[PDB]
């Protein structure tokens, strides 16, 4: 069912005026779009637009983020005070409301990206190099701070919602709020208690438990994704379609973190900083703020065991 007609031109709620176009890649309701112009929307167009039926949840919950957190001002801000490169939360442009054949939609206009991280992985038969890996997960740091200090937690952080940036592939972004959750509103932290589940291979212990996700859960599914990347495997990953052993398997290895590493790298020649980030994430409790920057650290003191540095080189 055709929400747009190709190439017309909406007004978001701010009065902005956008142009539409072709739809990505053949990934759902997404579709190219510019600024309004004389000119077509082209392939090389560097905003999308996102739409949903208007009672679609999803979209309202991720339209909700980007406003409180994702504002163009908001992040940059940011990148000066902390002294980033970048930050890799996707820029929101606008939205508003548009009516078709008699049925309300939302929309909301976003950065436009290159390539998904899940595309690239497999091309590399399903490895990152360990510089990738970290400089990758160095970013992926700032990111998962920036949403939590702004009262967000991810919960699915994944290669398919890791995107690169369009003009500048040294540049990550993580994708999709629609199921993000907001932990902290006003300040408050959620009890230890469900809410009125991610990926079953990334996803936290907490997340398995039946609890609404926190910050340590986010930083535990990215550690699983270290994992997969470096070895293209994780332990549990024939049993995907069985929750409870999926369950069984990260507690017991959160237990024993060594096993894990027997486990996942041949030998003894794991890599040392993934099993000290591991570490420093079991220590936290379910409401308590992570030391960000002692997880950065512990990644930095990796490559410096490469002979690498902080340049910012992804190395895909
Ligand atoms: C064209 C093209 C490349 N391309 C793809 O192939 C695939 C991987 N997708 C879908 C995920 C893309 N998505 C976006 N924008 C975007 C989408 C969001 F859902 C979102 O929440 C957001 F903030 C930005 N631009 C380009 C692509």
């Amino acid at each position: 069912a055709e929400q747009f007609a190709v190439g017309e031109i909406i007004t978001d709620m701010a009065a902005a005026a956008w142009k539409v176009g072709l739809p990505i890649g053949q990934f759902g309701c997404i579709y190219l779009a510019d600024m309004n112009s004389s000119e077509s929307v082209g392939s090389d167009a560097p905003c999308v637009v996102k739409v949903e039926p208007s009672d679609n949840g999803p979209l309202f919950t991720e339209l909700k983020f980007y406003q409180r957190a994702a504002k163009p001002e908001q992040i940059q801000k940011w990148i000066r005070t902390r002294k980033l490169k970048y930050l890799g939360v996707p820029k929101y442009w606008g939205s508003g409301l548009h009516d078709k054949n008699g049925k309300s939609y939302r929309f909301m206009i976003m950065d436009r990206f290159g390539s998904d991280l899940q595309k690239i992985y497999e091309a590399n038969a399903k490895r990152f190099s360990r510089k990738t890996v970290l400089q990758l997960s160095l970013r992926i740091l700032d990111i998962l701070e920036y949403i939590h200090e702004h009262e967000y937690v991810h919960g699915d952080i994944k290669a398919s919602n890791l995107l690169l940036n369009y003009k500048n592939p040294d540049q990550v972004y993580l994708v999709d709020y629609g199921l993000a959750y907001r932990y902290c509103p006003e300040g408050v932290h959620k009890a230890y208690a469900a809410d009125p589940d991610g990926t079953i291979e990334f996803t936290s212990i907490d997340a398995h438990n039946g609890v609404a996700p926190s910050r340590r859960g986010d930083l535990e599914i990215l550690g699983y994704c270290m994992i997969q990347w470096l070895t293209g495997h994780l332990p549990w990953e024939d049993n995907l379609k069985d929750p409870k052993y999926v369950r069984d398997s990260k507690i017991r290895y959160r237990e024993n973190i060594a096993s894990l590493m027997d486990k996942c790298f041949p030998a003894a020649n794991a890599p040392g900083e993934i099993a000290k980030y591991m570490e420093t994430v079991k220590l936290l409790d379910y409401t308590e703020k992570p030391l960000y920057e002692n997880l950065r650290d512990i990644l930095l003191q990796g490559l410096k065991a490469i002979g690498s540095k902080d340049d910012g080189k992804l190395d895909l």
